[PDB]
């Protein structure tokens, strides 16, 4: 009588979608009733959707999902919909027609826009407190940027609001680069490397992340070309990244609850196998069926609360 849930992974080399990978997976372990089968996408919709045809082959009663291509949602959904099972997606969030176009869809992640403010508002603390940082003493802030995956929420999102605040703070900004580094540190790391080898490298006073995996990449160039000087912001708290906010490498972060997203997609794809109400026993505040986990600015002076 073991209920079966199946459950994808965009990437498992994801250094965020990892932590939650595990976590969802000890979750699990305290469902004696439940299995999960897990699967890794490696990074590869077209693998991910051939993983689901198989989990619904063998008679999964949820999926838990967290998509390779956002824009993936629709396909998805009509897989599902074709075995009548529900779907909890998680941490790429489908666009809000997509989530309405099938009852049982929900979705379980982050108020995204608030990790953007909150890297943009504790910038904005350090670079008032360290005037030092602006080199060329103009008033404003030379950025560098590096962008999760273009279209990605999170992506999107922290990377308007990041500058969105500092400017909303009265703090100008100048973005000598933005690119994609699509979440990963070595691509992170040759990105930075390269405009550090430019000219006007110079001119670069901040580097500005989209997560923290970017962020060390970054911490390895800096350190690489001794600009080590420079300071570096991330997002997501990962312990290697909280080790680096100790040693100064990174001067801030924010914390994306891993735990509590793992928690919550658990806890909703559980009872929709069961036929129950998605938060049934739980409390869990869906919004028209999102749950939304909030984000923590990090730096040294919190770092032990
Ligand atoms: O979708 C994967 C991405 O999710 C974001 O919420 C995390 O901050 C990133 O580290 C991760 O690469
Ligand atoms: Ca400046």
């Amino acid at each position: 009588a073991d209920t079966r849930i199946g459950v994808t992974i965009y990437k498992y080399d994801d250094n965020f979608m990892s932590v939650v990978r595990k976590a969802i997976e000890q979750d699990a372990k305290a469902a004696p009733d439940v299995q999960l089968l897990m699967n890794d996408s490696q990074n590869d919709q077209s693998k991910q959707n051939d993983q689901i045809d198989v989990l619904l082959a063998k008679g999964v009663k949820a999926l838990a999902i967290n998509l390779v291509d956002p824009a993936a949602a629709g396909t998805v959904i009509e897989k599902a919909r074709g075995q009548n099972v529900p779907v909890v997606f998680f941490n790429k969030e489908p666009s809000r027609k997509a989530l309405d176009s099938y009852d049982k869809a929900y979705y379980v992640g982050t108020d995204s826009k608030e990790s953007g403010i909150i890297q943009g508002d504790l910038i904005a603390k350090h670079w008032a407190a360290n005037q030092g940082w602006d080199l060329n003493k103009d008033g404003q802030i030379q950025f560098v940027l590096l962008k999760g995956e273009p279209g990605h929420p999170d992506a999107e999102a922290r990377t308007t609001y990041v500058i969105k605040e500092l400017n909303d703070k009265g703090i100008k900004t100048e973005q000598l680069q933005l690119d994609t580094a699509m979440w990963d540190t070595a691509q992170a790391k040759d990105k930075m490397d390269a405009w550090l080898s430019g000219p006007n490298a110079n001119k670069i006073e901040v580097v500005i992340a989209n997560n923290d995996a970017m962020a060390m990449g970054a911490v390895e160039a800096l350190k690489a070309h001794n600009k080590s000087s420079i300071p570096v912001f991330g997002v997501d708290a990962l312990p290697e990244a909280l080790a680096l906010v100790k040693s100064g490498a990174l001067a801030g972060t924010v914390l994306n609850d891993a735990n509590n997203q793992a928690k919550a997609t658990f806890d909703l794809a559980k009872n929709l196998a069961d036929g129950k109400g998605a938060a049934d026993g739980t409390n869990w505040k869906i919004d028209n069926k999102v749950v939304r986990v909030p984000y923590v600015g990090v730096d040294k002076d919190n770092l032990a609360e």
